[PDB]
């Protein structure tokens, strides 16, 4: 019920709401059935359309036209948008050559230049290219601002996932739009793009942008249009708010385009009609630029013109059925398309089972094309897991394929041509940004990054301090001329031991043997010099980790590695070491296979043993300083200190194995070495931060040796190659990952052959920002280089993503 009964004059697009039933004459009325019943006549004017005609430059204002082209418009802040051009001899916008904007050129009361966010829906990041001849005033706004050549979003690569990750700063998880359909089990509720339920507040978490200035009493442009609205009314509607006096006036605006993804999903990404949304939108830009110019305001106002995914070709016969799987398929509730997730039809059912759906899923067909996941062995760098309203089974599907449960569902629903939601590192899927404005760099172009930086630099430019998020903050500084954050490093939490000799041979009773009784003082105050840090600076580039949290551990010096063991793990946090192109893969020697010898600096109480791997049927070990790299057979005994094992199942040792023995050495020889650091990670409740002690669900049978969810490894070498690794002095190079530690290897369907035919995909599968990493262990690298901080929060938001160009 609304009192739909008062009127909206003077009040057309009001900047406050009223309460129901108080009729409402806001932008989003209509999406509420809640407009007075004159909206439309007063606000949504149209007679004459959108653009001045010679003929109508000097006339008698004349209140039913949509825009003016009278003499007071200027003043009244209503023209249209080409009023100067046609009436007063004004070039456009776009024909006007670019002009550095050094400092805000703002009309007097302006406190701070405005943010005008312009949103385009399915906005492939190829079409600046590829579009670029028919959107001038787009590509004016991307060569003269700065730009990056595509902005990744964030997983599933859906429309409501991501325009409120553009507007928090956080992760789907989080901020809990986890799809444009969603079943909340606590709420016992269903979210769908159609109908009521998505205006609940309670599907909404963090802190959007609006939220964010509002609080902090910068005002805000309502960002929500309602869909019948015009784009060419929009404009006009951020031109008149514009044109408010000083204390009404917003400082933030937002335009949003359902276009080109309307299109794109009907015509494919490249599809022949793509071509006319796209100039539209340009058009669009161009009436806002126009407009801005009109006022005095383009070389005062920051303009960001961002995308919230791409677009791919897919049709209706790239459907794989689960009907074809699973004989059950009554008893399972699939949300469908470009990505599946799966939960029983009813919780009243005793009888429903992950593991045998998840099994009946598993490479089945040879050229199948979707995967199934628990939601936990899901590639951490999708951050996919820690919300109640994301699915325990879940299947990401290949890019130009749809997962659907029935035949009936497809033909009961070709409809379309395009689609979007495939994991987020997938080419067609990425997006676009562009920030043009005296905030912003001239002619600048920027390396990629990630959709989630975002948040803070807005929150930069309306001089906001940002609710805590997962941006970096500081990592997107090289985006603007001023305004920037200065990010400090954090503080260590915990400082090292360095533990000497101080225990015998005889006082460790670990069950473990070692083949190594076999005996000159001139080779001897050398292998000491090893043990007190005389190769560090090899192995150590960047210096040590910093650890932030509270824990007792001890750096552990050897002549080819360097690490930080901890006595509460019992295993080292992290392990360091640098190998350089030249260097040699030898391999185990014969005698040394089961070789674990004590190590007389830690004590056996904070040791690991040999008999609770022999113990345990499951559990083997592996070592995180790879025997094969040893520079010689002297130091190899150092590989083999019970203080560098690690806890490995069988399965995972194959991955492993490989990537120590011939990835690495391989990676030297392409990158001119490569300094490595790899280590644990224990993450049993997929929040993606460092479990404490008390979280494992999981020790090597009949001790208190904890068992990884995972192994990271973080490779670094120096961006100009023709430097080796370890003296390079420059920008730094780096690539990481971080594998799931998973008893079996169902998730790679070429396991049973040769390493070399899948280890090395499953790796690209799993590739990680060091940023990934330190979440999950609490560490944080780079803190010692030549490098300003700025440019290593850069590094440290980098993926490497594997995909071509
Ligand atoms: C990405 O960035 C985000 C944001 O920075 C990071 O998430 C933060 O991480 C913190 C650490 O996990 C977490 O802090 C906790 O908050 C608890 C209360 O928080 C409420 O208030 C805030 C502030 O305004 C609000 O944001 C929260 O909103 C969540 O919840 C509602 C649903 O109820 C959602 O609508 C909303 O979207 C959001 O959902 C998400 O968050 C929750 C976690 O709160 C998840 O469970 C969901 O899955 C979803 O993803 C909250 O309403 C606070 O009570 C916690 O305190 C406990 O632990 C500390 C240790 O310091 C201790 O002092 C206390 O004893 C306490 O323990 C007690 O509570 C336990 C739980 O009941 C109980 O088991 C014990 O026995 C005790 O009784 C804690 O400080 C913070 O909430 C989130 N923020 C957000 C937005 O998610 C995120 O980590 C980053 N991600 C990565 C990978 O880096
Ligand atoms: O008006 C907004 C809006 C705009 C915003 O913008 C947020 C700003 C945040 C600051 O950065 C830029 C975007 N945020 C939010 C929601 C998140 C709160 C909402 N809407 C109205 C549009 C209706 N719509 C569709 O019909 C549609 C479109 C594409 C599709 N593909 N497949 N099915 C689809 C269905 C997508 C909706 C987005
Ligand atoms: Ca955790
Ligand atoms: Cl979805
Ligand atoms: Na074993
Ligand atoms: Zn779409």
């Amino acid at each position: 019920w609304t009192a739909t009964s008062g009127s909206c004059k003077g009040r057309c697009f009001e900047l406050q709401e009223v309460g129901p039933p108080d009729c409402r004459c806001d932008n989003l009325c209509k999406s509420y059935s809640s407009c007075c019943h004159d909206f439309d006549e007063l606000c949504l004017k149209t007679a004459r359309g959108w653009e001045c005609t010679k003929d109508r430059c000097g006339e008698v204002r004349n209140e039913e036209n949509a825009c003016h082209c009278s003499e007071d418009c200027l003043s009244r802040g209503d023209c249209c948008t080409n009023y100067q051009v046609v009436c007063k001899g004004e070039s456009h916008w776009v024909d006007d050559d670019c002009e550095e904007i050094k400092v805000p050129e703002c009309p007097a009361g302006f406190v701070r230049p405005p943010l005008i966010i312009f949103s385009v829906d399915g906005f492939r990041a190829s079409y600046m290219k590829k579009g670029s001849k028919v959107m001038p005033n787009i590509e004016k706004l991307r060569s003269c601002g700065t730009h990056a050549p595509y902005m990744r979003p964030v997983y599933p690569t859906k429309t409501f996932p991501n325009l409120y990750t553009l507007a928090t700063g956080l992760y789907p998880e989080s901020h809990g739009i986890v799809g444009n359909s969603m079943y909340d089990p606590v709420f016992d509720a269903s979210f769908h793009l159609r109908g009521r339920e998505k205006f609940n507040h309670r599907w909404w978490g963090g802190q959007p942008l609006w939220i964010t200035a509002t609080k902090q009493g910068v005002r805000a442009g309502t960002f929500f249009w309602s869909v019948s609205i015009p784009h060419e009314r929009r404009i006009l509607t951020i031109l008149q708010w514009l044109s408010l006096p000083d204390n009404e006036r917003p400082s933030v605006y937002a335009f949003y385009s359902e276009q080109p993804d309307f299109s794109g999903h009907k015509y494919g990404p490249f599809g022949p009609e793509m071509t006319n949304p796209l100039r539209e939108i340009d058009k669009t830009v161009g009436q806002l630029m126009d407009g801005l110019k009109q006022l005095r305001l383009h070389r005062c106002v920051n303009v960001i013109f961002v995308g919230d995914h791409g677009m791919e070709d897919v049709t209706c016969d790239r459907t794989e059925f689960l009907s074809n799987y699973l004989t059950n398929v009554d008893d399972i509730t699939l949300v469908p398309g470009t990505l599946g997730r799966i939960r029983a039809k009813s919780i009243n059912n005793s009888k429903y089972d992950p593991k045998t759906i998840i099994a009946a899923l598993t490479c089945k067909k040879p050229d199948q094309h979707f995967k199934p996941y628990m939601k936990q062995h899901l590639p951490k760098r999708l951050h996919y897991a820690n919300n109640r309203r994301i699915e325990d089974i879940h299947l990401l599907v290949d890019r130009r394929w749809h997962v659907a449960r029935k035949p009936l569902d497809v033909y009961k629903k070709c409809f379309f041509q395009g689609d979007h939601g495939f994991d987020n590192k997938v080419n067609s899927m990425q997006t676009v940004f562009v920030g043009y404005g005296p905030t912003f760099k001239y002619r600048t172009k920027v390396p990629p990054f990630e959709n989630i930086e975002l948040y803070n630099v807005m929150c930069d430019l309306l001089g906001l301090k940002p609710a805590p998020n997962n941006g970096t903050h500081g990592s997107l500084n090289h985006l603007l001329r001023t305004n920037t954050f200065r990010p400090t490093m954090p503080d260590e939490v915990s400082r090292p031991n360095y533990p000497g000799i101080m225990y015998l041979q005889s006082e460790f009773d670990l069950g473990c043997t070692c083949d190594d009784k076999v005996e000159n003082k001139l080779e001897e105050l050398n292998k000491r010099l090893h043990t007190k840090g005389s190769t560090k600076e090899r192995h150590l580039l960047y210096g040590r980790p910093a650890v932030l949290y509270r824990t007792s551990y001890d750096i552990l010096y050897h002549t080819d590695f360097e690490s930080g063991y901890s006595e509460i793990f019992l295993m080292p946090l992290w392990t360091s070491y640098t190998i350089s192109k030249q260097a040699e893969v030898s391999s185990i020697p014969e005698h040394l296979t089961n070789c674990v010898r004590p190590d007389v600096r830690v004590s056996p109480g904070f040791s690991q043993n040999c008999l609770a791997y022999k113990n345990d049927k499951q559990m083997s070990y592996g070592f995180l300083f790879p025997p094969y790299l040893s520079s010689s057979p002297e130091a190899k005994y150092d590989a083999f200190l019970v203080t560098n094992m690690v806890p490995m199942y069988p399965a995972f040792k194959r991955v492993w194995a490989y990537f120590q023995r011939v990835l690495v050495k391989k990676y030297a020889s392409e990158r001119n070495g490569v300094n490595v650091i790899s280590g644990p990670i224990f993450d049993y409740n997929y929040d993606g931060l460092r479990d404490t002690e008390d979280e494992i669900k999981q020790y090597v049978e009949g001790s208190s040796i904890p068992v990884p969810t995972h192994y990271y490894s973080i490779i670094t070498s120096c961006l100009d190659f023709t430097q080796p690794a370890d003296k390079c002095d420059g920008p730094l190079s780096v690539s990481s990952f971080i594998l799931p530690h998973r008893p079996d290897n169902d998730e790679s369907c070429n396991s049973s052959e040769d390493e070399s035919k899948w280890v090395e995909e499953l790796m690209k599968m799993h590739t990680a920002r060091v940023r990934d990493i330190e979440h999950l262990t609490g560490l944080d690298f780079y803190r010692k280089t030549s490098r300003s901080y700025s440019e290593i929060l850069t590094l440290k938001t980098y993926l490497h993503t594997y995909e071509s160009e």
